């Protein structure tokens, strides 16, 4: 069962379809519309069932023509409020209907941000975007939000009509909307039954490129021609997934490349991944994160967790394929150098939060938890550990490469428990039953720190940043000078990050060594977003007042968690720029996405 919702059950009743009509005020900063469902009774004598709903206005619903008998419940914090519906006939078992729910989202709601045109490039027109998962849906339209249900859908929305709206679907046609000449209706089909945490809808000045057979790259257009270079490997990398995984089934493969303020690296909504501009390097170094949003085409959106507990079968598969996909594109040197990344990742998040934490452990209970409170690269890294791990023991990529696509097949169209999975593998590796059963599965899925056996990995790109990062942390004041911009000739971005991970793990170093690495290698001349969080973190931390503007800057001027918290956290940590950090969120937290300034506030434990 689903703690994280407070609708009807999957045993109880199936959405099977969503038809929604809505439309985009952005002087309200409201959605209107109407949502109809068919749902599917999975018991005899159904005579009510219950949706989920946060921040919603309901104003009616409709079954059969007339009008019936609903209540909202309290409140339930983050997971809102239920709303149970009385239906007029009850049902048999298997039986559809169609219940047609008039609703208005609020301006607060958590799924979506509201930008005005400053905040945007043109600076002419405003902008909205979602992010459903994990239970935001809900904050959109009433629905059983809850990934062990699937459906498929439809929708028309009305916007400006300068505006262009794009949802995680194929685009189906656009009309001038009837009711309102200043408007435009966009329609579109979903065919392939999804969790509804993967609906999503953008409406702004979008302007689009095509960059390969199935893709297009979308943005405003200051931003285009930016995108379509950086994102120019796309269809490579689909090709390899499908390699990996079998056919791709969705249609289209588009790319959105949204404003700062977008929370993630990347969300992988079907037909159109949603992706953050801090990615635009120039150099496509952080093409990785497309690697992943490609692969949870499989791991996630065919094959998904069936409760938001069971988080890391959708991340950590996904991880295992990116890194995958990277290999083949790059060397399987590369991929070893980016899975020992990984567990450096690891290593940070289990002593951020303690080794036994309960986050930590890589199945997690989340009643009682709110999903974003517990959001981070746990999931993903000592998922992928575990995944590395059974690659090693049980012979090899080729192998274990062959065991993900008979579970993807096995699996597609499904949501799915760890139980499920561990099965499916017994079953798939029958043979070398006696070599899984030497895993400690109690361990590594339900005990918190890090996992109890580390993998084996190739070194030869590692050990240069080891070196340099060494030398620094041993270096004394008379060892200063003998650093020079020559320790970086043979390093990759890649490596330069990696060289400043490694060092960040025994920060603070003292001020001298840091004004010292700025004097000889000018990291802060460096844009790639990644390198540019790490360093200005080492700074930080090691007591530098100069960077203080810099990370405000960097924290402000987008909003990607990964980057946007530590940083806060940081500033906030460091007594000559703690009173400013919480000004600066006091100043922009009504401007920020709503989850955002959740998450920033309770980091500075300001509200
Ligand atoms: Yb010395
Ligand atoms: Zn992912």
């Amino acid at each position: 069962v689903d703690t994280c919702s407070l609708a009807s059950p999957a045993s109880v009743c199936r959405t099977k379809h969503l038809h929604l009509r809505c439309s985009v005020d952005f002087t309200r900063r409201t959605l209107t519309g109407t949502a109809a469902l068919t749902v599917q009774s999975q018991e005899d004598n159904l005579r009510s069932l219950v949706l989920d709903t946060k921040d919603l206005t309901i104003e009616k619903v409709v079954i059969n023509g007339q009008e019936v008998k609903y209540a909202l419940g309290e409140r339930q914090s983050y997971k809102g409020s239920p709303m149970e519906i009385s239906l007029p006939i009850a049902l048999s078992k298997n039986q559809e209907i169609v219940i047609e729910i008039s609703f208005e989202t609020s301006p607060k709601s958590s799924a979506l941000q509201w930008l005005t045109p400053e905040q945007t490039s043109g600076k002419e027109h405003p902008y909205l975007f979602s992010q459903c998962q994990a239970i935001h849906c809900r904050a959109i339209l009433p629905c059983q939000d809850t990934p062990s249900v699937k459906l498929t859908y439809t929708a028309e929305v009305s916007v400006p009509k300068e505006l262009v709206a794009l949802m995680s679907a194929i685009r189906d046609g656009e009309t001038p909307d009837p009711e309102d000449p200043s408007r435009k209706i966009y329609k579109f089909i979903q065919k392939v039954p999804i969790p509804c945490y993967l609906i999503a809808l953008v409406v702004g000045a979008l302007e689009s490129r095509q960059i390969g057979p199935r893709t297009l790259v979308w943005s405003e257009k200051e931003q285009v021609e930016k995108s379509a270079y950086e994102f120019s490997e796309t269809e490579s990398m689909l090709k390899i997934a499908e390699d990996l995984g079998g056919p791709y089934v969705w249609g289209q493969y588009d790319l959105l490349v949204l404003p700062p303020s977008f929370p993630y690296g990347g969300m992988e909504n079907p037909c159109l991944t949603f992706v953050t501009p801090t990615l635009l390097a120039g150099d496509k170094s952080l093409s990785n994160v497309i690697a992943h949003e490609i692969s949870h085409s499989w791991t996630g959106n065919l094959v998904t967790n069936k409760t938001w507990d069971h988080f890391w079968l959708n991340e950590g598969h996904t991880v295992y394929l990116e890194r995958h996909i990277c290999g083949r594109l790059f060397g399987e040197k590369f991929r070893h150098f980016n899975a020992l990344g990984g567990w450096g990742e690891l290593q940070n998040s289990v002593k951020t939060f303690g080794e036994t934490h309960p986050f930590t452990k890589l199945v997690v209970d989340l009643t009682d938890i709110d999903p974003d409170v517990a959001y981070s690269s746990v999931p993903y890294e000592k998922g992928f550990a575990l995944l590395f791990y059974l690659e090693q023991l049980l012979g090899g990529p080729e192998i274990f490469l062959g065991f993900l696509k008979a579970y993807v097949e096995k699996f597609s169209y499904k949501s799915i428990t760890t139980d499920d999975w561990k099965d499916f593998l017994y079953s798939y590796f029958k043979d070398k039953v006696d070599v899984l059963n030497q895993v400690d599965w109690n361990a590594w899925l339900y005990s918190p720190g890090l996992p109890p056996i580390k993998p084996n990995y190739d070194m030869t790109l590692t050990n240069a940043c080891i070196a340099l990062s060494q030398r620094w942390i041993t270096a004394k004041e008379d060892d200063l000078n003998s650093f020079n911009a020559t320790d970086l000739k043979d390093l990759s971005s890649h490596q330069l990050n990696e060289f400043l991970a490694q060092t960040l793990q025994r920060a603070p170093l003292p001020l001298g060594h840091i004004k010292r690495m700025q004097e000889v290698y000018n990291f802060n001349a460096i844009n790639n977003s990644e390198i540019r969080f790490r360093w200005l973190r080492l700074c930080i931390q090691s007591k530098w007042e100069d960077a203080i503007p810099l990370a405000l800057k960097m924290a402000t001027e987008q909003g990607r968690m990964k980057f946007t918290r530590p940083l806060f956290k940081d500033l906030a940590a460091f007594d000559k720029s703690h009173d400013q950090a919480v000004r600066t969120y006091q100043e922009h937290k009504a401007s920020m996405h709503p989850v955002t300034a959740m998450l920033v506030g309770k980091d500075l434990k300001v509200d």
